[PDB]
């Protein structure tokens, strides 16, 4: 009939290649592994101006995926014996020793319930001793614990104290330890020189190129990571696979894994949100609603602990999007990369639709 290779192009075909024209979008790469086959597929051009395409070389930005590759940092430093999470930043950071926000585990910073961390450092935060003093003048809101907020000043106070107990550098820690031990050749916090060629422009909403400027060192675990279609295939297959990894990042990769805590049909896990599986696409959606996105919601225990479970993430920047979902139990996962910005639930459908009818 047809070949696997053609198919899983032909579903790629009809449910993500429409993005591009309704959406105005230079370019996207399409990645699909399915028991431990690759296939790999890139739309469209990475610089406009310069008729360059889209390649297995293309650079993307992460936005919030790096959140992923912060968790297994913190993972990683955690079944090293170098953090539990239970600690306190203060621990590490001693300048926040006797502060109030000392009184968060990093845990919960890790998971976005210290009660009072909103979504973005202000603009002003900008110098290390701009968020000292950011995280110093921190007051308790909410109960610590009760309340989840999606923050990237949490996520990226976790990441500075991972580092710190590391004794290195977060963009180290990940260029160093971390994206080796996953087999990643071509991701990046700081692209270099040598690879500013392969490093796409981003696109606004007039399809302007722009790229990330960021802000405080301290973000970079929360938006700061660049990656290539096939370095992210590879960390899907690590996610899909721990056991082939040394011990030190198969701990990791397990810890990223589990669920802490529920907001409905939501599991967070640390980085990865985690659902039962199978998902109905609404339980999809609703993860990335504006009241889970960007409300404080109370959390609850996790009661059923789901055996069969899927994982995703969405990640943005002002002119990138990113999406990673993988299922274990399908050995199945995909992952979008675009230069522009494109609505969430449209990443979520065209992967539904994808992976539900890859033949299995
Ligand atoms: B993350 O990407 O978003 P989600 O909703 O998990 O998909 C993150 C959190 C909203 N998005 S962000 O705040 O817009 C990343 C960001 C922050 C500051 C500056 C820039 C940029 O592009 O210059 C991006």
């Amino acid at each position: 009939n047809t070949p696997k290779d053609q198919e899983i192009k032909k579903l790629v075909d009809q449910n993500f290649k429409p993005l591009l024209e309704k959406y105005d979008v230079p370019g996207m790469a399409v990645g699909v592994i399915q028991n431990n086959k690759k296939y790999e597929m890139y739309y469209g051009l990475q610089s406009v101006q310069d008729k360059k395409a889209v390649n297995s070389s293309t650079i993307f930005e992460l936005g919030s995926v790096s959140k992923l590759f912060t968790a297994t940092a913190g993972g990683y430093a955690k079944n090293k014996g170098k953090i539990s999470f239970d600690d306190t930043p203060g621990k590490y950071w001693k300048e926040l020793k006797n502060t109030p926000i000392d009184q968060v585990n990093l845990l919960q910073l890790a998971t976005y319930t210290s009660g009072n961390l909103a979504l973005q450092f202000p603009d002003e935060v900008k110098t290390d001793q701009q968020v000292l003093t950011f995280f110093k003048d921190w007051k308790p809101k909410n109960s610590i614990g009760e309340y989840r907020q999606y923050s990237n000043p949490s996520i990226g106070l976790f990441g500075k104290v991972v580092a710190l107990s590391m004794n290195k550098p977060f963009d180290q820690v990940l260029e160093k330890t971390i994206f080796p031990a996953l087999g990643l050749k071509h991701s990046y916090v700081n692209v270099p020189k040598t690879q500013m060629q392969n490093y796409a422009f981003g696109y606004n909403q007039e399809n302007q190129p722009i790229r990330v400027n960021r802000g405080p060192l301290d973000a970079a675990p929360a938006y700061g990571v660049k990656s290539t279609l096939p370095d992210m295939l590879s960390f899907i297959h690590a996610n899909l696979n721990p056991q082939k990894y040394p011990a030190d990042i198969q701990r990791a990769i397990n810890e990223t894994h589990q669920g802490r805590y529920q907001v409905n049909t939501m599991y967070q896990a640390l980085g990865w949100e985690e659902f039962s599986y199978p998902a109905t696409l609404q339980t999809l959606l609703d993860s990335n609603s504006e009241q889970i996105v960007m409300k404080p919601n109370k959390v609850t225990a996790i009661s059923k602990e789901p055996s069969v479970k899927m994982y995703h993430k969405t990640g943005s920047t002002n002119g990138f999007g990113t999406y990673v979902v993988f299922i274990p139990k399908e050995n199945i996962g995909l992952v979008m990369l675009t230069n522009k910005r494109i609505p969430n639930e449209e990443r979520i459908k065209a992967a539904y639709a994808v992976l539900n009818a890859i033949k299995k």
